[PDB]
């Protein structure tokens, strides 16, 4: 019932597709090549232009945040009542904040902007650090006591971090033992070992 | 019940006011100076060194579309479904990408930057003029037979988007039509009247 139209990339699909995968659910690949994209055909029909493209039967969505977001309220990953749903999406806020920054970087300035990046990050990451600490001494999520859509998000935010900058969680013990905690989910380490996402790249450009 | 803290200019929080005021809604404004910010204090209190903080009994959110989906959802302003509530978010997703862009060219960018802006933009409107298209033939809302947060984040890009480039809706007749309809409103149009929206700049840096 579901289908990710995207380039052979992670990218801001990694997120939704480990949701998909830890909560079971079955879903189709249809793979955009650089070639395709170009032709400009396809990208004259997404609604802004971007992919990723997302069907649910008939439903068609664009914006990663706005899939997030749907798989959120239609999986039950959307907090326990309507201030967990409003923490959620804070959480989820800013880790599109921080993404977009990485975005930048990967993209539009990678050689000359990393090393300050690297150093602004701790500045960046401590606030999730702050959340966790805040909620039942960071031994289970993001926001409240079960998972949500911004616990994805937030563990794909950390893992291409960690790629970005080997050891940025060391200075974060919450952060750290989260990741590994998310990350050794049964179906979700599963996804995770899987070629469907380890031979995919996590960007576009060869840059992590 | 409602608290906003912001700077002296509409910025992030006009579509939250917007909706606050065509809502019946009451709230109570705390303005903070350059001297305040510059101070540190304040700053280094909220989640992610960055206003509006926002108020709500016991809540306290920051982000300015968690605000906008907080309010959206517990004043029933979210789409009469899920799947409706899917396309609410996928407009407002699709107008911060724009405000996201304005805000770069404002304010790090203007001088150099207008010329492109302004001969993009069409296309960055376009797509809101579809929606409209595809939804009752725009004689309602952005999505649905209800005014969503979606709207008033919209309706103020909109707004925002004609003191930059005058006439730049022109040829987008349902866009222009919406703008009229929605301003109209009578609470919404006695805000958008009076000093404590006209007094106030779009933007901290002086352009608009
Ligand atoms: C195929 C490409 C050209 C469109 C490309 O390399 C590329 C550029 C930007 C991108 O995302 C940016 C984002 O906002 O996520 C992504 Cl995911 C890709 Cl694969
Ligand atoms: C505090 C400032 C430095 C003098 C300043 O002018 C400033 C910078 C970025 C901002 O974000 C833009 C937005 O609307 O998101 C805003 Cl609202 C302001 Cl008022
Ligand atoms: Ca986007
Ligand atoms: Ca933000
Ligand atoms: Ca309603
Ligand atoms: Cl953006
Ligand atoms: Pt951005």
């Amino acid at each position: 019932p579901y289908t990710v139209v995207y380039f052979p990339v992670r990218g801001r699909c990694a997120a939704l597709r480990m949701l998909l995968a830890d909560q079971g659910q079955s879903w189709k690949e249809e793979v955009v090549t650089v070639e395709t994209w170009q032709e400009g055909s396809l990208k004259a029909s997404c609604l802004y232009g971007q992919l990723p493209k997302f069907q649910d039967g008939d439903l068609t969505l664009y914006q990663s945040n706005t899939i997030l977001r749907h798989l959120g309220r239609t999986l039950g990953l959307y907090g326990k009542d309507q201030q967990e749903a409003a923490l959620v999406d804070m959480v989820n806020d800013g880790v599109e904040d921080l993404r977009c920054k990485y975005i930048s970087l990967i993209y539009t300035n990678y050689e000359a902007g990393k090393d300050d990046y690297v150093k602004a990050l701790p500045g960046q990451l401590k606030p999730f650090e702050t959340l966790l600490s805040q909620n039942q001494g960071g031994k289970t999520f993001i926001v409240g006591d079960q998972i949500s859509f911004a616990d994805y998000n937030l563990l794909d935010l950390l893992l291409i971090h960690e790629v970005l900058a080997p050891g940025c969680l060391d200075a974060f013990p919450l952060l750290s033992a989260y990741v590994g905690r998310l990350s050794a989910r049964p179906k979700l380490k599963a996804f995770l070992a899987s070629p469907e996402y380890v031979n995919l790249p996590i960007n576009g450009n060869g840059k992590q």
